[PDB]
């Protein structure tokens, strides 16, 4: 409950170890496509929203950026919002898995939601019935509540890169196809353009901290007081942000930094802070895990300082 | 050289072992598509044609069936015929698999041409740069060659069937052309059409024995004397035959049986002898492996009474 | 900070979920051994100790039993605790292995220190130099202080069944000497001696309840006020129980349950909620897994009761 | 039958492709024991023995060297001869496995005879019941038919520095006895000891010649006239030594070169040309693989040059 003693105090070591991280040049940025080559690697923010809704921002924490798989969670949470534990996990699994990197597990189920397999049967699964434009709309608006009606945009140009060069993905597609891992009468084609959609969302360190305080703060958005996700899948999603959502780097980083948290390969990192606060941390420059290198180092110092891990 | 002493009396033993192997009543008939479920779990033929020219057949050997994976070693042959060892293998492993079953291995290519990764990539390498209408063509030709002119068709049906239903064959598509395993500029989409197609040709026993003759007669057709294939092509066919040719039973078979084969889906299983023969048992009830029962079950037969393994 | 409200209410609870578990009759008494085979599938127990110091016992707490694998985090503490985190994991990893089963990962380390060959290696990092009597009385010691001197005794029976049985051990043994795993000079057939002993201490739900207090604690034994473990020590064996303490359930279990927990072939399950209280559940019947299925059970229905999942 | 037109010419040839694989100096001499380090990377020896009985050495054909894994497909004829095909392979299976590297397969067998865990069972089935020095005795008694009674020595030292050195050979020998691989009441550590015996056996290129030839004369010594092995033993020998006797490379060698072989680490290359003749290479100096540099030269360009592919 009582988070820290003083947040203006809180405040100024947060720019500590901001201008800490900062001398961390190493890493690249991802060049897949030319949407993220982009961007400059010195770009650098770092964005706080308590559970009070209190905020506090340093670095470039107004430069839209995509979320990537930082949206994994956030899509899971409204599966299992919508839909419930049960229904959701009979087409996903609930652990890591191993590390080659099978597409489907034991039970011909993708391991996880945080992979791309088990995002992508996610995505099958929300607003079944109606169209794609509709499905978008949805997931938009609900991304909207959890940001306080903070900025959320879209990359157009993200978006139509992501299709026409995600050949791994469209490989995951016809497979878990294959598999019968979609519910009945699934536009598969259909449902990885909705996948690369969700991809492309664009949000700011700003934004994305407070859809990070609204997982921290039990579903509620810390700063409209609004019940956005349900108990079942705030916890849900925590879990397996705890577990799975740092790509390789998961096991070190429950680890050493025992906090929820999912990377995107844009540079971004969602972390939170459960009971406390969310927080967005932004450099594009990921290392070989696929991680922001700043971020990285950030997030350990975080829990270095302020003894944030799980168990502490 | 001196094959077996008298054929009109050899012919009086296959017979024999063809009888036998009708006893074995085992194994279901494909059934993944409608064209494989309507074949009769009854009919079973074997044609000879030995490395002299003379033939035989008992059974149902008239009857068409689609080659099915049969002709993966027939246009691998095709692709070194006209490519040599060295390029075809830039883009195609040499050796059976371990066994879950990944489509590529250490070296990011297919493990061998006989698995369907591979078949699919040496289908990329055939004719390039002609449209597929004219590939399809000139493998005809090529078959009709090996074949002695003898019956070669083609099931539309499989085909459309094949495509509107191959999944699986697309995730290895897709996934092939993210790993960059197709030569430069190749059209993915087009070269799984090809590979439908192929799969898709149809042959009676009677004209699969004289093309399995082809390769047991060092790339000649023994009922022309024409060279079909080069010495390379032959040798290389026959060696992968020989350790990937019957999926996960060929360990086995190499070691029970100890000769060059390949099976297919259809139930059918080119069979060569080295120097004396060529083969084509068919019998659409497959086993656990995927073979056809009263096929793997004649061909341990002829190899315990004429003593035809590769090391007696 | 704030426990449970009333305990004297909280122990009513515990009695109920005690009384529902009993219902569930399934599993199979370990039985690889007689001293294990020997045991009543109906004995069923559960200590709670607080971190208060306040207690409650349900069912057979005072029967010994062996902590098989529920010493693994007690020696993993131990190690860091004289050692260090850095030092400690040279010889071994921090995470959940994939699932067949390699002794070693990726740099020739056990995956983690709750699997056979971590909990081996771990072992040979306690007090190095002395023999082994006096390593046993070493640890002994530091059992008796997390238990604040409640009963922890000693199986020979169990001991000796365990040595002369444990081939795969000594697989393992010898496997992590073959790839240098132990530190200099380590007399690794005593090492393995020196294993079967830790895993042959005895204690009751009792004494183990109050262990798992300690840890719970902080490192400080509820119910003499010492300090018995570092910081360090205690929330890396939090993590690693959190992960990897269920064998092959832990996914499941970190996701539905959500405590730091370790189970034992004893059909043991020493049970810790952060900063509230630590348990031992016991009953000798195990499932598939190998885990207590009235544990198993009971712990799910106490994390669905009163809300002491890690993400609540 | 008609092997060389003219043998004396083919001996000129020999010395020629000799001379070419002499120039090849790459690799490294095995060097796990002083016994192997000793060895000078100059050595290089190559001897032929017909199935007519004509001979032919060139290079260091009297230097004695140990089989080491050269050994592995002359037990395995053994046990084969005295106890049958189905016996033995009830205890090992017969295929390449896939590459990390599991000691067992699907049924839990080891996956050949040509794998460590596979000539360790094998060993464990010749001449149960009597003890080691009696077993030890037989199969030199069993080598020498094989080599005409030429050469065969044992290396006392190599035999000491493989005991107490081999953890990685005890390790698979605890795990199979875990696995119950071991014949009813076998002695596990003593067949260990057998196993390390029978590596030590001596032999010179001249010698090793003449038991390839004996294989290659359906289990006749071409020098003696003497049936050693029966036809059934051969054959299975022949075709394991054909997928499984060239470590990581047999794929690769199988392909190229097509000829029964086996390798060892002293830098030996058992060859055999079916009813042809039986050649014994020997170089030190190995690659990555594990093969002998001049070896692995020498019998591509022999293939080349003769064209004895088992496929030409
Ligand atoms: N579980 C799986 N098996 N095969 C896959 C394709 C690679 S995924
Ligand atoms: N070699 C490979 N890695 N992943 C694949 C997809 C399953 S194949
Ligand atoms: N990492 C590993 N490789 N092999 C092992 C023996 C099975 S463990
Ligand atoms: N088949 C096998 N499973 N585990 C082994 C030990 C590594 S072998």
């Amino acid at each position: 409950q009582s988070m820290i003693p003083d947040f203006m105090s809180f405040t100024s070591h947060i720019d500590e170890l901001y201008e800490s991280a900062k001398k961390q040049s190493g890493g690249k940025v991802a060049d897949y496509i030319p949407q993220l080559a982009k961007f400059s690697p010195d770009l650098w923010g770092v964005s706080v929203c308590t559970v009070d809704g209190q905020r506090h921002s340093t670095g470039d924490t107004k430069v839209p950026f995509c979320l990537q798989s930082c949206v994994k969670p956030l899509k899971y949470a409204i599966a299992v919002n919508d839909l419930g534990t049960e229904y959701v996990h009979r087409y996903v699994g609930k652990e890591p898995s191993g590390l080659n990197k099978l597409f489907l597990n034991e039970d011909d189920k993708p391991h996880n939601p945080m992979v791309n397999a088990g995002a992508i049967v996610v995505t099958s699964l929300i607003k079944q019935g109606v169209n794609n434009a509709e499905k978008f709309d949805y997931v938009m608006q609900f991304l909207n509540k959890m940001a306080g009606n903070e900025y959320v945009g879209f990359s157009n140009a993200t978006f139509q890169s992501e299709r026409e060069s995600g050949d791994r993905n469209f490989a995951i597609g016809y497979y878990l196809k294959e598999k019968k891992c979609f519910p009945e009468g699934t536009d598969m084609v259909g449902i990885l353009d909705f996948y690369f959609q969700l991809c492309s969302i664009e949000v700011t360190c700003e934004s994305a901290s407070v859809m990070a305080a609204t997982l921290a703060n039990g579903g509620f958005c810390p700063i409209t007081g609004e019940r956005v996700l349900s108990p079942e899948a705030v916890r849900n999603t925590l879990s397996l942000m705890h577990s799975c959502g740092m790509y390789d780097f998961s096991g070190q980083f429950a680890f050493h930094v025992g906090l929820p948290a999912k990377s995107g390969v844009a540079g971004g990192i969602l972390l939170v802070v459960p009971n406390v606060m969310g927080m967005m941390c932004w450099s594009p420059p990921l290392d070989k895990m696929g991680n922001s290198v700043k971020g990285i180092h950030f997030c350990h110092d975080l829990v270095s300082l302020c003894n944030f891990h799980n168990y502490d």
